[PDB]
């Protein structure tokens, strides 16, 4: 009847959520449809007024929401603060950008001979809401993935059924209360909690669901997307990354090693755009690896509520097990695994780990490692840096470190990624800008402007003047 | 081994095409991948010079391509000429608009606090080709659906594997020779012919296929889309419609009935945006229905190659049987089926037919009728017009006839369609503008501008200036 | 040494401002240049944070600023409230729209064969601030014209020297204090007060002034613009209107007469887009004129601080004199002048007045009447409605009243105005949208989006990759 | 009465043109107004078909038009061919881009509270032609400045009165016959020839002239602009530049000196964006200056019609005298004037000359030198490079040579220019892209896209739905 939510730090019970049946989730979708009929009939200015009010509340509750993220998600408080502050600015940017993002066209159809009589026509476009959006959240950004999916949906007039990860659902429940305090109709966003195997399918198959937006793994996402699309439903998918960091021989080693450490091990490596594969020109390999090792041993692994904590635990036992499979696989294939930093024995603390002499047939170079394992590969050439970088089924983001920007811009043309970052982190994202990638990183882009267009239908009106 | 192509007018043999095996189609996708590697490395001005040359060749070969359409597709020569002129114009519009449509951004990232240090960044976007496109064409616009899929793909640097309908593949083989004459590398577009059930699956599941664009039936499309998306491939779908024409009591009756007749019966009704359901205000019902019948009986049904033919045959026996079943279903459910006009008995001529007293349980009101059957419904109010109009699983285009545009524009707001046409045909399309709609009418939009965006990936480059 | 500001309602002294010398204004411009060096180096996000803070303060001070407008400008409190609330929303829209409005391009220069080698180039654009803006305000919107000129200038990084009308300078002084409270650097906006004949020229000719934005009369504006442009300075000019209201025989007479009364006599007619010339089809002339007369006699002319006041005085004796010249001119040429409504004898109350049988050689039909004089012209045809409407050197906005929107859209193609309003007021303006006109209405457009582009220089950066 | 056109190469008579009176130019503006009334009523697809035909004729007549440019303008045939190909491409780009550039908006007015009732409004924008354009052409690009002014004007529906430079009017008379051959009405473009001081003022002040677009000198332009704006006419101005080339210590010296030579001396230096001031880092000064001199002495100065000529004459005696005065001024102020290369003594050949040890008081550093005189300055730092670069009243384009793009991009931020070129020539222009700059370099931008917007008026239509 309820599910217990435990801190991955100390396994203490943080709160509980309803264990929903298929039937109760069917009811939440029918209620979200009525919420669509309400919110879609409100003028845009009242909807953006609600979004600006949510923005201000999120700033006022920053510290409370950050502590909650630290407890359920194991995200160090300093990183938890940043996520809540991004969600605040995202809700505001959705308010601010709606007028221009949703703006239609008056087409110059007299430019075209077909159909005949275009000189007597007015043809305009508008962006219409789709209806009910199913939003399936990842565990790792429970407040900011909420904002990415819900802020745009409200701006355009859609309702949302939100299914947070059962690992981190309490954030989503507190976000709903903030939406109601901001003046959002109770029916316009419905939180559903439960096990994926009981409530997953109804959220994807119900005839009243117009669209499914999902952040999660490639395996889980592509199956769900396939089902959604089979019933004529629209899909936005932000799936895995194995983002490479390329360090060229003319790199600033101090900067590149500092940013690599932070990019790989922030939130114990549980980022879609963490620096997951490190590719270093042989000329600087030993200097880079020594600087990297020093910086990883200097991090504080411990309680995420502590101000001095750099790194917390991974989310659960399932993740610990997957990460051990990965370290075993790598030792069994000639990899040099080194444990660099160990946290308390209280929960799901995973040792900050380095793999040297990795090979392309290892789990650490061919799958998404959502944990604090840094594989570092030596290369001889830019060409070999490019091939190893592209050698994954992923294509989210990639970083190049070089004092030679002309050279980095030329390598960037040959990297198959949705973003290339020159002299900065794979972790960089702008919540208003396109985010996403090529290949199996997902489908569409997610960001306030692109999400609003992906969440609306273009509608033309053509008048023939008589 | 070959497949015989027969005219639906007189059943005579027009030509043959290779019955390709799975292994031969595998070869074509491999060669198309080499075509991608070639075409993607040419500068855009060279690709656009190829597209302007195709445009000029299409204009020069117009009468020869029009006659071939008439013979394989049964499309009257007058409508065949219009189709080849549209494809001419589309190839040119892809050349002309590519510079502006593919234009990227220089983002004002210094407007945003996150990530910190945006005042020191340049973030630019470019549109990158996806790679190999699988284009699955419908029978009803063999040349213009070719143009809609191939011209944007060449503009953006994708290669294409083209599977025409086995009913109308001869057009596509003639389009390939025109591409080669225009200077396109032979590897850059590959025509596959054969049975949908022997070569369909390779074209959807081959690892080298990045995207599937398809025009066809809802059931066919959604199954293909489902499979493609399960493998991480992008999809553009233009599936059916059941476009309603709403005729209000204050319409111009002569104009509304003339356009409603052309809208339903053009190409024997085989158009995604045919006027498939006609909703008439009871005040003018008798006058409209009477004007409608006189004009249907004035249409000439006959041989597509005769200059005085208005209406040719339907495409094959399978269609005749689907269309009898819709007629029989209407008779049995209280519908009055009246035949108005009958062409020769020599192939797949289907009588131009009218159904009065239809009901929402009938096939002629709840499915796409891809043939010359016009159901006419009487309504008392605009509210009733809107509820019948919206009652389908489709959402392509709708028309409203009314001398009152103010009322037409308010009704427009409540119609769930990709386009609403005020005082003109459901048939209207602007080949550069979005075409498509809501619900199971498809995924995405198809037009020179929209197809180019859907056929490219956004790629960010972010420089942090040191 | 000081200039006294008097209420046009009761001539009571409301406040005083410095009588500035050429020398002191030279000093204000040199200080605004230093303000440019400061504000242009602040990141955009801090500038938009200042603009959002100004937005909130203007809401908090709405009633105080509205009373001040009522006292110095003679604007009834209810209209004064609306102006302050528009200035609030304008300062916010400038904050909200900057990121997207200022966004540059990444040009697809490989679309072009010239110059040769475009396949090896990156070409981007950015919007740069111009430097120091001279802003010359009208008397009639002292707070909202302030916002139109200052909010965009701050968003883009320009400094502003603001010269309010000597009729209404106290508003501008209170706006500066609100800018400082919001965190704007003291040097970034300088208020100058004085007589045009002492300080006018320095504000237009100083070498440090990059741009002049002016709302005012055509005669004053075109002289200033000529001087600015002679020294290579940019210009935005919002000058006069004589906006026509066209009432067709199928108009809603009740609505058209109500909106005409309000459009002509709001703020005693002192609006650039007041309904200044009324054009009525003869078939409804007597019904319209009787409805108009009734509604004008029912208005309350009196103290603008009173809640029940509809109409206040004109601004000064100079205006009273110009309006008498106009009424004398019209009586002397066969016009039927009728006084409909008289206010107190305390100040510059001008009688609400109607002229019937006007002719095209009268001041009331050929010049801007910035006072409560309504000329009404009878016409026989749409063609005569169009010729009389276009028969002025102005082209700001024009309104058509008709239940036939198809007909009004066709008349709209032949009206030489920057905006045509169908079934609504000439007074309509959207502060984010283009506002302005053809002919001698001015130069450029004024609105948050267009003003930001007019206040920035496009800058290209072209990199040839080596 | 006629004016003799003489070749600046050998002073021989190339042709004659009418010496038009004020009364004859009055007639031409009247006929152009009738041309506006005709061309503005044609649908856009017809006007664009005329522009694509002009493009094809220019390509066919390329060698004949190139030879005429060589003879009247003294422009070497190799550079003349490039000019006629650019104009060919520009006419085509005006045809191709008109549909998207002129596209209006459907504003989301329901995002705004003011005016009340925006939820019931449709507000659309269109681009309307202004009417008659006066195009005043410079001598140095007689055919491409024609294209830049006439092709956008025809695309948007304006008529044009074209006053070519009396030095190079024969090209424009040949362009008119091509327009007529393309199908343009004869009334739609009117060539005026005569003395600037007899017909200049009618072309600027006639009441039927809506806009003046001019390429020429700063002093000429600003006086004309001043007059036009005093009468309420719109203005586009492209006036001088003194583009600096900055060459950093880590530049490719061979490339920087080759491009710097071409940049300064192409067409004897008579380009708005010539490399007019060359700023070299003291570390490479001696090596650059030496490579520079060898390449200048390798250039062939001679007859424009010879295929091996690199550099022809300057345009007339007035130019030779302006250029001697700049030389004499430099000698007297401590400058070392070295002649490097001398063409024939047969017309207006001017020696290719170099000035070392220049000073900021010299004409060769504070004015536009429209001839083959290259001042080279030594600098110690980037800070000094930037201050010299920015020291002019001009702001057209600047170039930076550097293998370090990161440093090139940071310097780019501090240069006050309309475009900065990294590792390429100041000569670069993209005829579709903005061209122009800051300060007294002009008003507005000139390119297919920008010129079309500057040559149209925004017109809003706002419907309130009853
Ligand atoms: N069958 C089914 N039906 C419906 N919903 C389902 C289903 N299976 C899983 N889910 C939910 O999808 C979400 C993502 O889960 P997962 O793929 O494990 O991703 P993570 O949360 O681990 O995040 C990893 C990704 O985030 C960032 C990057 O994209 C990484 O690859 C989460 O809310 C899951 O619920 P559950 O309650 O958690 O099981
Ligand atoms: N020579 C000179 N130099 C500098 N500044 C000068 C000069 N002459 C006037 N002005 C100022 O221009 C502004 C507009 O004045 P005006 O043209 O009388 O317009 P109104 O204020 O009456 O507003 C009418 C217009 O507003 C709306 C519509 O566009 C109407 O036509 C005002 O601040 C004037 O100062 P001053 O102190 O007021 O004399
Ligand atoms: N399983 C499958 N795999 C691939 N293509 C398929 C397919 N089923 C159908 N198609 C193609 O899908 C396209 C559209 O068929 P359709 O029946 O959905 O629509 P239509 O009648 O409008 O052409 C055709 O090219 C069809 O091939 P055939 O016409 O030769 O049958
Ligand atoms: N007062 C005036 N009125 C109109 N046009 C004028 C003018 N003064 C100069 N022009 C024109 O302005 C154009 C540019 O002249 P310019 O000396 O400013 O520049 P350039 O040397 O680059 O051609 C020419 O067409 C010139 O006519 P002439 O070349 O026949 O002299
Ligand atoms: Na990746
Ligand atoms: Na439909
Ligand atoms: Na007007
Ligand atoms: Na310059």
């Amino acid at each position: 009847e309820v599910i217990e939510i435990k801190s991955p730090s100390n396994l203490k019970v943080i709160g509980t959520v309803k264990r929903m049946s298929k039937d109760e989730v069917r009811g939440e979708i029918e209620e979200a449809y009525k919420g669509f009929e309400t919110i879609s009939r409100m003028p845009l200015y009242k909807r953006t007024a609600i979004l600006r009010k949510v923005s201000e509340i999120l700033e006022r509750e920053q510290e409370r929401l950050a502590r909650l993220l630290a407890m359920e998600a194991g995200k160090p408080i300093k990183d938890s603060r940043v996520e809540v502050m991004r969600a605040s600015r995202l809700f505001r940017q959705a308010a601010e950008e709606a007028a221009i993002v949703l703006e239609g066209k008056n087409y110059r159809v007299d430019a075209y001979e077909y159909p005949p009589g275009n000189e007597n026509r007015i043809v305009i476009s508008t962006r219409e809401p789709i209806g009910v959006v199913t939003a399936i959240l990842p565990f790792n950004f429970p407040i900011n993935s909420f904002a990415h999916k819900v802020a745009p949906a409200i701006a355009v007039g859609n309702s949302v059924v939100v299914k947070p990860s059962i690992s981190t659902p309490l954030s989503a429940i507190e976000m709903k209360k903030i939406l109601v305090e901001a003046g959002l109709p109770d029916s316009a966003v419905r939180i559903v909690t439960g096990y994926s195997n009981e409530i997953g399918d109804e959220l994807i198959t119900h005839p009243l669901v117009g669209l499914i937006t999902l952040t999660g793994s490639t395996q889980t996402g592509l199956a769900i997307a396939s089902k959604a699309v089979s019933l004529g439903k629209r899909i936005i998918m932000e799936l895995g990354g194995s983002d490479p960091i390329i360090v060229l021989e003319d790199a600033n080693i101090d900067r590149a090693s500092s940013i690599a450490v932070r990019a790989r091990y922030e939130y114990a490596g549980q980022n879609c755009n963490a620096g997951k594969r490190i590719i270093v020109r042989e000329e600087i390999y030993d200097k880079f690896v020594k600087a990297f090792k020093e910086k990883v041993k200097a991090l504080k692994v411990g309680d995420p509520l502590d101000e001095s904590t750099d790194i917390g635990p991974v989310i659960n036992q399932e993740s610990v097990e997957k990460l051990n499979k990965a370290l075993e696989d790598a030792q069994s294939k000639g990899g040099n695994v080194e444990v660099l930093n160990k946290g308390p024995e209280t929960g799901y603390f995973f040792p900050l780990s380095l793999v040297t002499n990795p090979s392309l047939d290892m789990l650490v170079l061919k799958t998404e490692i959502f944990g604090p394992i840094a594989p570092i590969v030596s290369v001889k050439s830019d060409e070999e840096a490019i091939n190893i970088a592209n050698s994954t089924e992923y294509g989210l983001q990639s970083a190049i470190f070089s004092n030679d920007v002309n050279r980095a811009l030329k390598i960037a043309k040959e990297l198959k990624f949705g973003a290339i970052i020159i002299n900065d982190s794979t972790r960089l994202r702008w919540d208003s800008l396109p985010f996403g990638g090529f290949k199996k990183t997902g489908i569409g882009r997610e960001g306030v402007r692109d999400t609003m267009l992906e969440m609306t239908e273009n509608k033309l009106i053509a008048i023939t003047l008589l």
